[PDB]
């Protein structure tokens, strides 16, 4: 018997404006550059256009705050909650799509206009090529970070039966960690464990897990506080068509057609793949540069942020670009292709507005019951149910630390550590320095003050 | 070291912007239309007018 | 179609051409509006080699 989150808190009527500082990345498209001595120490990140560029703010505590007008927060029962009433979310860089290319790729025959019999033999035949990508738009807003599944591997079975060797197959339910790559049209699975060649998708994808964020389940959690509010919009359409070369595993019965010799003596594959391309971006069907008015959240959380931070993640196949650095190591009056050096790089830029509204939460004995039981680390932090710890005295000093009277005293305890979202990668936004209340000196509330109809 | 060349599709007349008015309702910015110093900055791009 | 091996040849540029982006904007202001773009910035002191 979940209830929604509009009967136990109240709203108040002071409104709060935050701003981000602008942001910035710079890197490698393709793959992550490590040192020639080190392993563990990054030179040049791999930061690309297909990512799940994934934000946590951090807001401060409205506890912390000092206020004149102490007359509506009573601090004998009530404690204080920010909500989300909108957000913003900008760019700064051209419209401009960007191509990844793999050196080895599987790319045996033509199938769509000419595959003459017979086959060509040889057995190398992995080539360079390029291609587009799938391209989408989406963001995600939450008080929680959000979940995406994956297809993969799996234990397959016990062991009585022996009829074909395949793969076998499970999809799993994780946390969509920053850096990880979108899906792009080559379906939402491994591609380090589920291949085995590395040599069908290209190189960016090659040693990656692409996740897709689960719209079902995310929607069907019972408290529903995963999604406020969700958009998305995507196309894609065929550019070509190739096959891949090798056994295919699987035989093609010789029911389905009839069999031929001469010329045809060998059967040849039926292992075809298409390449994705995306068709022509306008800046008539883009989702930024607009505000987004949080009236009634889809879920039963309507706007509320628990826990002092909220989990932003958007992802843009748009604003791809891929710059190119070109330089020399001589001068030579003529043109020559051993003169020159070249570098791909990668720009991208963010920047967040928000809005934000303080409500009081009344605290009955009804209510801290069903606070308690959603998560209890929420009511930890406000410090209201607490225990005395025991143990009135102890004895443990001397005044000689380093003696012959000593039993090699250790310390440090690990106490602070209790959140247990350090094992992910997160980029941290800092938002605790930057609060106001002037609406009317900053580029957000002279759009949101027409909307409130003062 | 790939590059793409971009093109672009077509052109109409009902997808332009210019040869029709606009009105100042309310400015963007705290300085609703008034200009100091008796000058003003409009700056115009056109690719769609470019032939060579 | 690009197979191995390469057409190797110590120089290989070619006479071609391309079109562009078609774009549209318009902009007042009373003040010249600003722009922006990468440029080379320098290094630190040292890099002690890492990478041209």
């Amino acid at each position: 018997k979940v209830v929604s989150t509009d009967e136990y808190v109240s709203r108040t009527s002071i409104y709060y404006y935050a701003g981000s500082s602008r942001l910035l990345a710079v890197g490698n498209p393709y793959f992550s550059i490590k040192s020639p001595n080190n392993n563990k120490k990054v030179l040049v990140p791999k930061v690309s256009g297909l990512q799940y560029r994934v934000f946590r703010v951090r807001l401060p505590d409205p506890n912390k705050f000092g206020f004149p007008d102490t007359s509506f927060y009573n601090p004998d029962t009530q404690r204080l909650v920010w909500a989300c009433v909108g957000l913003e979310i900008g760019r700064g860089q051209p419209l401009g799509v960007g191509v990844s290319g793999h050196p080895y790729l599987n790319k045996f025959d033509d199938t769509e206009t000419s595959n003459r019999y017979p086959a060509q033999p040889g057995s190398d035949n992995r080539e360079c090529l390029s291609m587009d990508y799938k391209q989408t738009q989406l963001c995600l807003i939450g008080c929680k970070p959000p979940t995406g599944e994956h297809w993969g591997k799996g234990v397959a079975c016990n062991n009585n039966a022996a009829a074909t060797d395949c793969p076998p197959l499970e999809l799993f339910n994780s946390i969509i960690e920053d850096g990880d790559m979108v899906d792009t049209g080559f379906g939402c699975m491994d591609f380090g464990t589920l291949q085995a060649n590395k040599s069908d998708v290209p190189i960016d994808i090659c040693n990656s897990t692409c996740k897709y964020p689960d719209y079902l389940k995310m929607a069907s959690e019972p408290y529903g506080d995963s999604l406020f509010f969700f958009l998305r919009r995507e196309q894609m359409f065929v550019r070509h068509f190739f096959n891949r070369a090798g056994k295919l595993g699987e035989a093609v019965p010789d029911d389905l057609y009839i069999k031929g010799s001469g010329n045809t003596a060998v059967i040849q594959s039926s292992a075809f793949f298409p390449t994705p391309s995306g068709s022509i971006v306008t800046s008539e069907s883009q989702l930024f540069n607009k505000p987004y008015w949080l009236q009634r959240a889809q879920g039963h959380n309507n706007g509320i942020c628990w826990g002092n931070q909220l989990f932003v993640t958007v992802v843009d196949t748009t604003r791809s670009t891929n710059m190119t650095l070109c330089t020399e190591v001589t001068k030579e009056g003529t043109y020559k292709n051993d003169n020159f050096k070249e570098y791909v790089r990668h720009v991208e830029e963010y920047d967040l507005q928000f809005v934000f509204q303080l409500c009081k939460i009344t605290l009955t004995a009804e209510i801290m019951t069903y606070i308690h039981t959603m998560d209890s680390n929420i009511l930890e932090d406000w410090q209201f149910g607490l225990t005395p710890p025991p143990s009135a005295s102890l004895q443990d000093t001397y005044r000689f630390v380093t003696s012959q009277a000593i039993t090699c005293q250790k310390t440090a305890p690990p106490k602070e550590k209790e959140d247990p979202l350090n094992k992910y990668t997160f980029w941290e936004v800092n938002l605790k320095e930057k609060f106001s209340a002037d609406l009317d000196q900053f580029p957000l509330g002279r759009k949101f003050l027409l909307q409130s109809g003062l």
